[PDB]
């Protein structure tokens, strides 16, 4: 078995190897990369996502989210308070303000210490989930707005034609902006490209050990657990590396820098934080190996997790028994 300790693997494809996206994913899996839940891909030196970032300041963040925490430093939830619209230029200036900027630090490890010590005492503002793309249309390799669609994968594997579309999302981050512990909708893959700015630190649990994280989360968030049988789908709960180590949960960590891709694999729980002003682009995707994960994925039916138009069809075809109750949650 390849990668039996489930370590995060880092790949350096040549420009020749960067042509065929599906084939490279399948290569990484042949080496065991999926066992970690997360992999890093460093693009060939010749590749670029676009020529410059010089003209992005007029993108609008229609609903910036203030991430307010409750709990203790290592075990907390966050809620998202909606703020007034602002441009990317306005948000960058805010991120660089004395109130919101990255503090002085020695290295990534000192910054990680300061994040876990201090996160809960501040409420950073995240421009998340903005439909759009920063890839130039002429970038032919690993262009996240030109991938094969999940609907077309389901049709190729299973023969069934379904409605829905699959488009990318932009994330504008600042110091302390946080992504809670989650897997993807329908336990899909995700791919994330850090276009510019400061790094993003990731934590991940191997897919084969995901249920260990779920059991800890039910113990640590006991009212949330009674409210919903899949409450990590609400994307609100944080648990620190120190707390995971104290409870024997297997995990790994890695820092993504500008110009690098990350891939999350089906049922790979992940969480993390931004080091400073940055912009990432991400999208879900599928392969043949995903289909069985999609059939087994948990679902939120309490009504909190409220998800896309395109997830309807996935539930309806892969989980027809759940269909009914899950759509009661979504209406
Ligand atoms: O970058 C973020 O805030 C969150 N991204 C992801 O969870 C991902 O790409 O799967
Ligand atoms: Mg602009
Ligand atoms: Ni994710
Ligand atoms: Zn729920």
């Amino acid at each position: 078995a390849q990668n039996p300790n489930c370590n995060i693997m880092i790949f350096h494809p040549t420009k020749e190897e960067f042509n065929d996206f599906d084939k490279y994913i399948a290569y990484m899996e042949s080496q065991g990369a999926h066992r970690a839940g997360l992999a890093k891909i460093i693009p060939p030196k010749e590749w670029k996502a676009r020529e410059t970032y010089d003209n992005i300041s007029e993108i609008l963040i229609a609903t910036p989210l203030q991430q307010v925490a409750s709990g203790r430093a290592g075990v907390f939830t966050q809620y998202h308070k909606k703020k007034k619209a602002m441009t990317v230029g306005e948000y960058r200036h805010l991120a660089n303000s004395k109130k919101y900027q990255t503090p002085p630090h020695q290295n990534f490890e000192d910054l990680e210490r300061k994040y876990w010590k201090n996160r809960i005492y501040n409420s950073p503002i995240y421009g998340a989930d903005i439909s759009g793309s920063l890839f130039d249309e002429n970038t032919k390799q690993w262009n996240l707005g030109h991938l094969g669609t999940i609907q077309d994968l389901l049709e190729k594997e299973c023969g069934v034609v379904i409605e829905g579309v699959n488009t990318p999302y932009l994330y504008f981050g600042m110091w302390k902006t946080t992504f809670a512990w989650h897997t993807e909708d329908m336990d899909l893959y995700s791919i994330n490209y850090l276009h510019l700015g400061e790094p993003k630190t990731w934590y991940v649990v191997p897919p084969e050990h995901g249920q260990r994280l779920e059991r800890l989360a039910r113990e640590l968030f006991p009212g949330s657990s009674r409210g919903c049988g899949a409450f990590l789908r609400h994307k609100v709960a944080l648990i620190s590396p120190t707390v995971l180590k104290e409870n024997g949960i297997p995990f790994n960590r890695i820092t993504q820098e500008a110009g690098e891709f990350m891939v999350t694999f089906p049922y790979g729980y992940h969480a993390g934080f931004n080091h400073g002003f940055n912009c990432a682009e991400a999208i879900n995707f599928a392969t043949p190996r995903w289909i069985d994960y999609g059939k087994m994925a948990s679902q939120c039916s309490c009504g909190e997790a409220r998800v896309t138009f395109s997830m309807d069809a996935f539930v309806r075809i892969l989980q027809p028994e759940r269909y009914d109750l899950w759509k009661r949650g979504q209406d």
